[PDB]
């Protein structure tokens, strides 16, 4: 059947539904099992960025064979970061000058609704993260997938807060903010981490 | 007489004769000639920014055998964004990763002290001046060299304000400005092309 699965454990996937169940927004950085639980609940709009094209391919072709519930709109945005690998990362670096799009271009699209919540599940974690939090106008809830207490990952806190861990998803409740020209040199880098 | 020699017509040279006069404390972006005439002058703190390490290392063996005039302390920072070629050019994009260096490390320096003038006459030139709008305190006076060179140039404008036309060389005044999220994918690309 074909159908992509929800590759968080069942505590995770619990809260992920949770979410997306008070959401009326929805916002995803990485597609795949997380869009299909947006595209079965009604009365969504899902925004889905996606940095490899075969399988944004898919994902289209599946939605297309099993239309979202009513009053529910998907939107796969394949974002261009370079040839992807086996597992969605860059095959090289050959695309450096683009890599801010897959964080930051979603935020300006035509159309734009703010998003309610915000699943960091993809590339550019951190970056995608920190790009929320200076985006947003009004408060959202931030799921950031597979999260953890190492280094990189931890500098989020300073403008996500500190998250509530569901295993090793970590929910944050990040609030509008404006960007510290201090850390702009730390941003650029987040930007540009695949 | 093998002295660094600023390149600059008269009135653009006498334009940044008497900014420097005016100011305490002077940053540069390039070294060379405005080096020379800052430091010839008695009670200013001057730093450099430069990306061409042999060209450092002559600019300061140049003040050492010259030393600075009464008071005047001169920094020339050799800024590492891979080796170089003619203009302090990187011939590769091997450090693009440390490209957002060059405009931006020198506001987060240990000593740091918040210039009066600004000069913009190295790489990055778009980056280093919104580099400035962006980092600044208090208002400085900009001088942006060979500024009609390019029309990619002129979105300086946005932040810096108007400038006043010494020839080829602009003088803004700027006022320190808060930086629009929805501006980053913008300012990203002019703090990464040299």
């Amino acid at each position: 059947q074909m159908r992509p699965e929800l590759t968080m454990p069942p505590a995770e996937a619990e809260a992920l539904r949770m979410a997306y169940e008070e959401a009326e927004v929805i916002l995803e950085y990485g597609s795949g099992g997380s869009t299909v639980v947006a595209a079965e609940l009604p009365g969504k709009h899902v925004t889905s960025v996606e940095s490899d094209r075969a399988w944004a391919r898919m994902m289209k072709a599946w939605l297309a064979a099993n239309p979202p519930a009513e009053g529910t709109e998907v939107n796969i945005v394949w974002t261009d970061i370079g040839p992807t690998g086996d597992w969605g990362h860059p095959v090289s670096d050959a695309k450096w000058r683009s890599y801010p799009d897959y964080p930051l271009a979603v935020w300006r699209t035509e159309g734009f609704r703010h998003p309610d919540v915000v699943l960091v599940d993809g590339r550019f974690r951190v970056g995608c993260a920190l790009a929320t939090a200076f985006s947003i106008t009004r408060p959202v809830t931030l799921l950031f997938d597979d999260y953890s207490q190492r280094r990189w990952q931890h500098q989020v806190e300073e403008f996500l807060g500190a998250p509530l861990m569901i295993g090793r998803l970590a929910a944050f409740q990040v609030e509008p903010q404006p960007i510290p020209p201090g850390s702009l040199m730390q941003l650029i880098r987040t930007m540009t981490s695949p």
